[PDB]
């Protein structure tokens, strides 16, 4: 496992980027 952390650096861009 470790995509979850992608999760982590893909919520802060996901909705917004910081």
């Amino acid at each position: 496992a470790l995509y979850k952390k992608f999760k982590k650096k893909l919520l802060k861009s996901l909705k917004r980027l910081g």
